[PDB]
């Protein structure tokens, strides 16, 4: 089997991408942020505090002829960001793309963090990171793609994120006409729980190639590009009055500026994000000081290869028994 559905950005910023999912019998359609970093598929719900909800889709256990109660199970998760939510579990069936599975856990939100409450366009998250990262207790549950992968045609997803513009998730295949050149593979690392692997350097514009081993995650459910202090300041030091301020929480520029491209080495081979990527506009409405898309990883903990790096690549996510990542121009 395969799955192919198409992934949206939900604001002009490209903040974050909504993948439709059909839940339940009848289908109750969802739009989730697919997210690379992260473990649990869950909902906003029936069962949300009335008051946390604003405008979202819910999942309606109740009108569905296939869910069941996961009888004990809850979950409760936090993000890097600070938000999180919480709730119980439900089985039921499952589609993207037309790609079905059946008896997949099903977080149901009871509680969700003033960010969710605030994000009108997202109903919810799947993740896609590996399962031991899944917070349902006290009988930890599979990701999709883990409940899927034995079905799939070949044991890969990917992930084709556009630049202010729509793109896709597929399941299961490999689309040889949606990347230019070849596709680099390099190493995963599964002990963090994540698509964790080492890019073999970088360059700032036309500058020289640094070849520095930087690890970091695949992680598409964060929107920005962190990375080391060292790395950020030498892209930031090419932007005419570029600055890290305390106040605003990383580096902005003047709307003004023109930005270099960044590129990143994936083994021998090399991504380049465009310069317009790393705009993420004004601080604050009618500011002329913009936020800027590359920041330091350095209180964090980890770097993160988010959107405004994989948007610039066809990127192959490879669910083999020996996982590893894939990388393409487009
Ligand atoms: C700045 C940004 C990125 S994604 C987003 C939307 C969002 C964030 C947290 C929870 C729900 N929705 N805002
Ligand atoms: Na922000």
């Amino acid at each position: 089997s395969t799955g192919s559905a198409t992934t949206t950005p939900i604001d002009s910023l490209d903040d974050a991408y909504i993948t439709p999912v059909q839940i339940g019998t009848p289908a109750q359609t969802l739009n989730l942020d697919f997210d690379t970093g992260s473990s649990d598929l869950w909902v906003f719900s029936s069962e949300t505090t009335a008051s946390e909800v604003d405008g979202q889709t819910i999942y309606t256990p109740s009108k569905s002829t296939t869910a069941k109660l996961l009888s004990g199970a809850t979950w409760s998760i936090s993000y890097g960001d600070g938000s999180s939510s919480s709730g119980d579990v439900y089985t039921d069936t499952v589609s993207v793309g037309g790609l079905t599975v059946t008896g997949q856990a099903v977080e149901s939100a009871k509680k969700v963090s003033s960010s969710f409450t605030e994000d009108s366009t997202i109903d919810g998250l799947l993740g896609l990171a590996f399962s031991t990262l899944n917070t349902v207790s006290p009988t930890q549950q599979k990701t999709f793609f883990d409940n899927a992968k034995a079905s799939l045609d070949s044991p890969v997803f990917t992930a084709d994120l556009g630049y202010h513009a729509p793109g896709t998730y597929n399941f299961g295949f490999i689309d040889t006409t949606a990347y230019t050149g070849s596709i680099t593979y390099t190493a995963v690392s599964t002990k963090q729980g994540f698509w964790e692997w080492t890019s073999t350097g970088y360059a700032v514009g036309s500058g020289t190639f640094k070849s520095t081993s930087i690890d970091g995650i695949a992680d598409t459910g964060t929107t920005l590009l962190y990375l080391p202090a060292t790395v950020v300041s030498a892209y930031w030091a090419q932007v005419s009055g570029a600055k890290s301020s305390s106040s605003v929480g990383g580096y902005v520029f003047p709307c003004s500026a023109t930005l270099p491209s960044f590129t990143f080495g994936v083994g021998s081979a090399r991504i380049v994000i465009p310069g317009d990527y790393i705009d993420f506009g004004p601080i604050s409405t009618g500011s002329s000081s913009c936020f800027g898309g590359i920041q330091s990883s350095a209180g964090i903990g980890i770097n993160i290869f988010g959107d405004v790096a994989l948007k610039a690549a066809f990127v192959v996510f490879n669910g083999a028994t020996t996982p590893t990542l894939g990388f393409a121009s487009k």
